[PDB]
């Protein structure tokens, strides 16, 4: 099959904010990886190091939400984008507040595809995450993430 990255979700990751609220960083247990959704672009964002053939790769997250962030009804956005090179990204992946639940664990899927390419290339990092959008409260848990490459191992 396809190479498949399992994403370590002890080490490596960071708070991340995008829009006009600052983040309050992240929080490491057993469970995974935790943060605070203080507002609109408030997210957890690792990096996959350079270089990269990301063009038509699969990213799947297990998430858990908090009950106040789905009454919230924020949604959420798993996302990537070239590090340094901040604006050129996919930004086509949404899960809306009505498909979410607290109640439950859930799989978030993005597909990765830009029609220049930008994402199969050797100069930058690509930083790679999930934020909330709209007015959030509450938080959210990622347990893991897998990104499967359109590519054979
Ligand atoms: O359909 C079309 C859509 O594709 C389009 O979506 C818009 C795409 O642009 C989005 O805005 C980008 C959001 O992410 C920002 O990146 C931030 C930048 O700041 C970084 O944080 C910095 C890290 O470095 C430190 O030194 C510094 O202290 C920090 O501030 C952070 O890590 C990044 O995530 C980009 O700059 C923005 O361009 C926008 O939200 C989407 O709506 O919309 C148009 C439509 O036609
Ligand atoms: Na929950």
């Amino acid at each position: 099959g396809n190479v498949v990255i399992e994403v370590d979700m002890a080490n490596g990751w960071r708070g991340n904010a995008s829009g006009s609220t600052s983040h309050s960083g992240i929080t490491y247990s057993a469970d995974g990886v935790t943060f605070a959704a203080l507002g609109d672009g408030v997210g957890a964002v690792f990096d996959i190091a350079r270089p990269t053939t990301l063009e038509d790769a699969v990213i799947a997250m297990v998430v858990n939400v908090s009950a106040e962030f789905k009454a919230s009804e924020a949604n959420l956005q798993i996302f990537a984008q070239l590090k340094e090179d901040w604006s050129k990204g996919e930004w086509d992946c949404l899960a809306g507040s009505s498909e979410l639940t607290a109640d439950t664990d859930l799989t978030l899927t993005c597909t990765i595809d830009e029609d220049d390419d930008k994402f199969n290339q050797t100069a930058r990092d690509v930083q790679v995450g999930i934020q909330a959008k709209g007015t959030p409260a509450g938080t959210i848990t990622i347990k893991s993430v897998t990104i499967t490459l359109a590519q054979e191992a």
